[PDB]
C-alpha cells in the first residue's frame, strides 16, 4: 500500500463512507470512521435506496456484500398515477428485472455495511467540527470529544459538509425546488385508499408542477415525498404541522381524497430545499496534507432521476483501488486520479439531474 505505515480518517458513516471503510479495510489499511450519530441504532429518516448494476452493485460485489444486499432488498414495481387516482401505467417486477435495483432500507444497508467492518471501526458520537493540517498529520477536532489525528482525511459527511475549505471554496447551492417528506405507519389502516392505489408498488404522480413519490413498503411504513418549485414568497413553518397541512391542502386541493388523506394523517413533515454541490471549477491543487471527498460531500445533486448513492459508491470503489497499490507514486497522485475520473461521471450525473429537475417541474410534465 501507499498507506502501509499510515492511517485513514473517514468523516461520515453514511452508505458511502461505510463503503469506503470496507474497501480499504479489506486491503489491510488502518481506517477509522468518525460518525456524528449517537450510536448504531440511530434511525435514518428517508426513503429506500437502490444499487444499480454497473455502479452501486459493483461496489457491493467488491465488498463481498451483493448477496447480502439482494437478501435484504425488496424488488418493487412502479405505478404511475394522475391527481385523480387513475393508474396510467403499472411496470411490474419480472424474473429478469428482479436484481436490477431492489429497494433497500437505509438502516438495513447500514447494518450490512457495519457488519462487514472490524469492531470499533466506526467511532460513534463523533461530530467533526474542525480540521487542522499539522506537521505530518491532520488534527481532527470533535465536539466535546478527544481530538484525533490521521495521515489521510476522507470527507464522506454528506451534502452539507462544513469542513471542505482545504479541498475547494465551492459552496453548496439551492436549485429552486423543495421537498416535503413524511412516514406513515400501518398505512393499510391509516391511508387505505392511498395504500390501495399503490398496490404494493411504488407510486409517482404529477400535476401542475407538484410531484408525489411514495413507497408503500419501507419496512412496513409508507414513506412519501412531495416536490415543487420553491415558492417565490420564501412562509410555512415545519415545526407547526398545522401550517404545513394548510399549505399542502391549498397546493393539492385539485387532487383526489386519497392523496389528501395522506396529508391529514401525517403526524410530522420534514422540509428540505434541493441543493447541489456543483463540480463547476476544478478543486485545489495545492493541498497542505492528503485530503479528499467522496459521496454527497463531493457531488451532492438533485435526487429526482435516481442519482445519488450510486455515484458515491463508485467514488468509493475507484478511490480504494487507487490506494490499494504500489501503483501510484504517492497518495497525492492516487487522489488526483480518483478526482479526475469523478469529475467526469459526476458531472454527467449532475447534468442528468439538473435537466431532469428542469424537465419535471415544467408546467406540463409527463413521466
Ligand atoms: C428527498 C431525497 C430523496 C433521495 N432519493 C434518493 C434515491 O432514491 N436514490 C439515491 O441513490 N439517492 C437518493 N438521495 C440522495 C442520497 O440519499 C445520497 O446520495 C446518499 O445518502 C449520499 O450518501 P453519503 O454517505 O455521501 O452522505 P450521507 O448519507 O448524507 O451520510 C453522511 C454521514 O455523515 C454523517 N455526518 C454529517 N456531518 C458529520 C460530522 N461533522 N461528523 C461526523 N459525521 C457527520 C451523517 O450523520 C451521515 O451518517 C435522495 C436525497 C434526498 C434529499
Ligand atoms: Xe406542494
Ligand atoms: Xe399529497
Amino acid at each position: 500500500n501507499l498507506l502501509s505505515d499510515k492511517n485513514v480518517a473517514i468523516i461520515g458513516g453514511g452508505p458511502v463512507g461505510l463503503t469506503m471503510a470496507k474497501l480499504l479495510q479489506q486491503n489491510g489499511i488502518d481506517v477509522s470512521v468518525y460518525e456524528r450519530d449517537n450510536d448504531r441504532e440511530a434511525r435514518i429518516f428517508g426513503g429506500t435506496l437502490d444499487l444499480h448494476k454497473g455502479s452501486g452493485q459493483e461496489a457491493m460485489k467488491k465488498a463481498g456484500l451483493l448477496q447480502t444486499y439482494y437478501d435484504l432488498a425488496l424488488p418493487m414495481g412502479v405505478n404511475i398515477a394522475d391527481e385523480k387516482g387513475n393508474i396510467l401505467s403499472t411496470k411490474n417486477v419480472k424474473p429478469e428485472n428482479r436484481f436490477d435495483n431492489p429497494e433497500i432500507n437505509r438502516n438495513d444497508l447500514r447494518a450490512i455495511l457495519l457488519n462487514s467492518l472490524e469492531n470499533d471501526t466506526v467511532i460513534w458520537d463523533r461530530k467533526l467540527v474542525m480540521l487542522e493540517p499539522g506537521k505530518k498529520k491532520w488534527t481532527l477536532t470533535f465536539e466535546n470529544k478527544p481530538s484525533e489525528t490521521a495521515d489521510l482525511v476522507i470527507l464522506a459527511n454528506g451534502g452539507m459538509s462544513k469542513v471542505r475549505k482545504f479541498v475547494t471554496d465551492t459552496e453548496v447551492e439551492e436549485t429552486g425546488t423543495f421537498n416535503i417528506q413524511a412516514d406513515i405507519h400501518q398505512p393499510e389502516i391509516n391511508c387505505p385508499g392511498f395504500f390501495q392505489l399503490c398496490n404494493g408498488n411504488r407510486l409517482m404522480a404529477s400535476h401542475q408542477g407538484n410531484l408525489l413519490f411514495a413507497n408503500p413498503n419501507n419496512n412496513g411504513a409508507l414513506h412519501f415525498g412531495i416536490s415543487f418549485k420553491t415558492p417565490d414568497e420564501w412562509q410555512v413553518d415545519f415545526q407547526n404541522r398545522n401550517s404545513v397541512v394548510d399549505f399542502l391542502l391549498k397546493e393539492f386541493s385539485d387532487w383526489d381524497e386519497r392523496y389528501k388523506e395522506l396529508i391529514h394523517t401525517t403526524l410530522s413533515f420534514v422540509g428540505l430545499a434541493t441543493r447541489i454541490f456543483p463540480l463547476e471549477k476544478p478543486w485545489k491543487s495545492k493541498r497542505p496534507l492528503p485530503i479528499t471527498m467522496i459521496g454527497d460531500a463531493a457531488h451532492l445533486m438533485p435526487p429526482f432521476a435516481g442519482q445519488g448513492v450510486n455515484s458515491g459508491l463508485v467514488d468509493a470503489l475507484i478511490l480504494s483501488d487507487n490506494l490499494a497499490d504500489g501503483k501510484f507514486n504517492s497518495i497525492e497522485e492516487a487522489v488526483k486520479n480518483y478526482e479526475q475520473q469523478m469529475f467526469i461521471y459526476g458531472k454527467e450525473a449532475q447534468e442528468e439531474s439538473t435537466q431532469n429537475e428542469i424537465e419535471m417541474f415544467k408546467p406540463d410534465f409527463t413521466f
